[PDB]
Formats: structure tokens, sequence, C-alpha cells
């Protein structure tokens, strides 16, 4: 997260860290047994870490649970990142509490102008590299589809939306991928891609979760 702020320990209880010996992507807890992340975050040997703030220090509210199964969207295209969404099932149900909670799925899509909360442990620099130990937060509005498509001609599909600021300075970044974009209490996006980080006229691109609710619910119910 570039141009953001320190969320505060466990202020984003649904935020998860995917670990394969190190933090490599974010995710969102949707119920005690399932996590939603980006398909491009797929990897074998994933351990889901919940209740995290400083990912390099055991602070006392963590829950480390190995993934038992991963399900990348049937139509995921790694070349274009269309349908960049994946589900991860926990080997054992997480113990829900004030610091480890699920985020509700949307019942309808969000409109341009809606403010959202984007979070993660990704790079905090627009130029160069610096990875934070504590969770970073960023408030950003959903942008018009036209401004999104103008920035990335021919690359934006109906399963993607842009959020952030065209002037630059505030954006999600490498390491935040797979993480949450929550608007009006609903998980509306997943950190997916973009161009550089916090660059002018190059907003972040997010997977449009409202298009996948039917798939998510049916998949979780059958697995
Ligand atoms: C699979 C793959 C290949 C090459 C680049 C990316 C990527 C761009 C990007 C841009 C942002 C951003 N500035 N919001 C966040 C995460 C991001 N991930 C992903
Ligand atoms: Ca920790």
């Amino acid at each position: 997260i570039v141009g953001g702020y320190t969320c505060g320990a466990n202020t984003v209880p649904y935020q998860v860290s995917l670990n394969s010996g190190y933090h490599f992507c974010g995710g969102s807890l949707i119920n005690s047994q399932w996590v939603v992340s980006a398909a491009h975050c797929y990897k074998s040997g994933i351990q889901v870490r919940l209740g995290e703030d400083n990912i390099n220090v055991v602070e006392g509210n963590e829950q480390f649970i190995s993934a038992s199964k991963s399900i990348v969207h049937p139509s995921y295209n790694s070349n274009t990142l269309n349908n960049d969404i994946m589900l991860i099932k926990l080997k054992s149900a997480a113990s829900l509490n004030s610091r480890v909670a699920s985020i509700s799925l949307p019942t309808s899509c969000a409109s341009a102008g809606t403010q959202c909360l984007i979070s993660g442990w990704g790079n905090t620099k627009s130029s160069g590299t610096s990875y934070p130990d504590v969770l970073k937060c960023l408030k950003a509005p959903i942008l018009s589809d036209s401004s999104c498509k103008s920035a990335y001609p021919g690359q934006i599909t109906s399963n993607m939306f842009c959020a952030g600021y065209l002037e630059g300075g505030k954006d999600s970044c490498q390491g935040d991928s797979g993480g949450p974009v929550v608007c009006s209490g609903k998980l509306q996006g997943i950190v997916s891609w973009g161009s550089g980080c916090a660059q002018k006229n190059k907003p972040g691109v997010y997977t449009k979760v409202c298009n996948y609710v039917s798939w998510i619910k049916q998949t979780i119910a059958s697995n």
C-alpha cells in the first residue's frame, strides 16, 4: 500500500496473509473455513495466517492454518488476468473472534464514487522498495469504468474495476495482491493488477467480486 496509513492492530479482522515460508499475498476470510484471494496468487503449500498485524512478530492473536484445497476460477486467464479469483479452504475451521472475523459477500455491485478500504502488507514505495511489517490501509473511491478503460485500453473486462486516484500517490502494490477492497461492508474487490504503483493516470485494477458471488457460494457449498 502506497500513500496509506497504519491500520492499527487487528482493525481489519478479515484480512489474511498467505504464507509459503514468507508472506506472498493477501486474502479475505469469508467464513470460518474459506478464504478468497487472487488466482495469480496460486501456489502449492499455502498456510493461511489470520489475526495478523506485524507479520514478523508473534503478537498473540494469530491463527496459522494450512490450506486443504485451492480452487482457481474455471475461467482464469493468467495472460490477461481476467477472472483473477481463487478460493482456499482451511484444513480446520478458524476460531472467529473480535480479531478474526469474516467479511460478507456483496448482494449487488458497487457504483463509481463509492469509497472503499484497501489493505495489505505490500510495497509502500512508488519508486523503489520497502515492505512494512504491520498492516497498511488506504481509503480509495471506485473510479468510472471509462477512466479505467482509458488508462488500460483493451485490457479491462467486465470482471474488473479501477479504484484509487488518477493524480497518483495513493494505491495498492506488489504484496497486496489477493487482498480485500471492502466497500459499504461488502467485499467488492480483490487486489489484482495495475501499472507500477501510485503512478499518475494508472489506477489499481481489482477483480469485481460481485460477478462471482454465485460461483463462490455454489463452490463452497460443494467442497
Ligand atoms: C501476475 C502479475 C504480473 C505482473 C504484474 C502484476 C501486478 C501489477 C500490480 C499493480 C498493483 C497496483 N499498483 N494497484 C497491485 C498489484 C499488482 N500486481 C501481476
Ligand atoms: Ca504476527
